[PDB]
């Protein structure tokens, strides 16, 4: 038996996430989340703590400084987009599912970021990892509620968890044998280094904490960013006028003798607006992760007892007709100033990455990927539907992230390229 509070109001939501971030920083325990995270030794389901804080810090620095030398995540993202556009080119004018090829690209980013590797098309590990994440995402479809069906199976959930565990366990053991105090190749070395240094001396740096942390970054990095691109492909296809505004922005502000760079960000607010609006309209986590009162508090008038679960309904925040004119329409211009000069936050109701204390750890990285990937593609391609075939159903099932139904697009090369 457990008590629960669903928040449809943004003022309240910011009283939880921010004003009283720490009081509502607890996470909930479920048989499934416990398998996933080893009883909460990861970050995303780890109660607020010096460990939680510390690992969250490791990941921010690892990302800052991966590295190396002079070589940033930017290079790797650009590399992965270049390969995408080469795929789109041979796979060209034909109808084609961008799903799997997009997923690998996003994966090589975070695979680089965590383990200093990449996957090749067809790779057997990568394949295995698509598969097992399938089962995992599918069976964390549980309020961790329209229950009732004989369940479950968490015989298969466990099956996947282990395949994952062996994947990580191999990368862990590999990194050790080649580990060098001078260099730090990735988030794993970063933590291995941390771990050794704890031997020289109550922040938890056991093997489980290391593995679970990297697991979180390897996991989110693929399932979240990838989904958002799939939504952008959908919405782009539905709105040729948005595609075209984006393209003519790229044409004037980057040109044609050159590819987009991250330095270009602040010269392309229409694209940034477009990204924001995808994140508004099909928010990738529509419930965020739940929050748990670590002590009795209040949420303006509502009192709230220690232990109660707390679920922001970001969907309903992002679609209140009171906060958003004509929600349910895709309009990047929500997020642009009166002229188009630059950006403009049209409401306090927008918290796609969350806010305050448990805010998305990958926010920074998600935004870089999303920008480069979409910019690189739209500069060279224009995305239509096949020959004579209805626009994509935008309905979308909710696993651990809210993701769309698959479809086939036609990337036509642009008259210049
Ligand atoms: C691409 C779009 C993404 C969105 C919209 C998003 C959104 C969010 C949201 C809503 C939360 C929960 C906020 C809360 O519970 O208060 C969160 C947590 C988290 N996100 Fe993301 N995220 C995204 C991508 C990523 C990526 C790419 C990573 C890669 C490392 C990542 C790592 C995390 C982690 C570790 C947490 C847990 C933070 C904590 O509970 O302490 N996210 N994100
Ligand atoms: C289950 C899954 C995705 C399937 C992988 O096989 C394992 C995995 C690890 C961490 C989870 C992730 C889904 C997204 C999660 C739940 C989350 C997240 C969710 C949405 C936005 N940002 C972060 C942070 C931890 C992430």
């Amino acid at each position: 038996s457990h008590k629960l509070l669903i928040v449809n109001n943004h003022h309240h939501a910011k009283e939880i996430l921010i004003k009283k971030g720490k009081i509502f920083a607890g996470r909930p325990r479920t048989v499934t989340t416990d398998l996933l995270t080893r009883d909460g030794k990861d970050i995303a389901f780890a109660d607020y703590s010096s460990t939680w804080k510390f690992h969250r810090k490791m990941v921010h620095g690892a990302l800052c400084m991966f590295g190396e030398g002079s070589v940033s995540i930017e290079k790797i993202i650009c590399r992965e987009a270049s390969s995408m556009c080469e795929v789109l080119t041979e796979s060209q004018n034909s109808a084609v599912d961008l799903g799997p090829e997009l997923t690998r690209a996003v994966t090589n980013v975070v695979c680089a970021l965590c383990f200093n590797s990449s996957y090749k098309r067809g790779d057997a590990e990568f394949e295995s990892m698509l598969q097992y994440s399938q089962g995992i995402v599918d069976t964390v479809a549980k309020d961790s509620w329209l229950q009732i069906f004989p369940n479950k199976d968490l015989t298969i959930l466990r099956q996947c968890i282990s395949i994952r565990d062996k994947l990580l366990q191999k990368k862990y053991e590999e990194h050790k044998v080649t580990y060098s105090d001078n260099v730090q190749r990735d988030l794993l070395d970063a933590l291995l280094r941390a771990k050794r240094s704890s031997e020289n001396n109550d922040v938890g740096l056991t093997e489980d904490h290391v593995l679970m942390t990297v697991g979180d970054i390897f996991g989110a990095g693929v399932e979240t960013t990838t989904t958002v691109l799939k939504w952008s492909i959908a919405y782009l296809v539905h709105n040729p006028q948005v595609q075209r505004k984006i393209q003519e922005e790229l044409d004037s502000k980057i040109g044609k003798e050159r590819h987009p760079q991250l330095s270009d960000r602040g010269n392309l607010p229409y694209l940034e607006a477009t990204i924001r609006e995808v994140l508004r309209i099909r928010p990738v986590s529509p419930l965020l992760i739940p929050h748990v009162a670590l002590q009795d508090s209040s949420v303006g008038e509502y009192t709230v007892q220690k232990g109660t679960r707390v679920v922001i309904n970001l969907w309903s925040l992002h679609h209140d007709k009171k906060e958003w004119k004509n929600p349910e329409l895709f309009d990047p211009g929500r997020f642009l100033n009166e002229e188009g000069d630059g950006l403009c936050c049209p409401s306090g109701s927008y918290l796609p990455f969350g806010a305050g204390v448990r805010v998305c750890l990958g926010e920074a990285l998600a935004k870089m990927e999303l920008f480069l990937f979409l910019a690189w593609i739209l500069q060279r391609f224009t995305l239509e539907m096949p020959t004579g075939q209805p626009l994509p159903d935008l309905q979308g099932k909710f696993g651990v992230v809210l993701q769309p139904k698959k479809f086939k697009v036609v990337a036509k090369v642009r008259a210049d390229w």
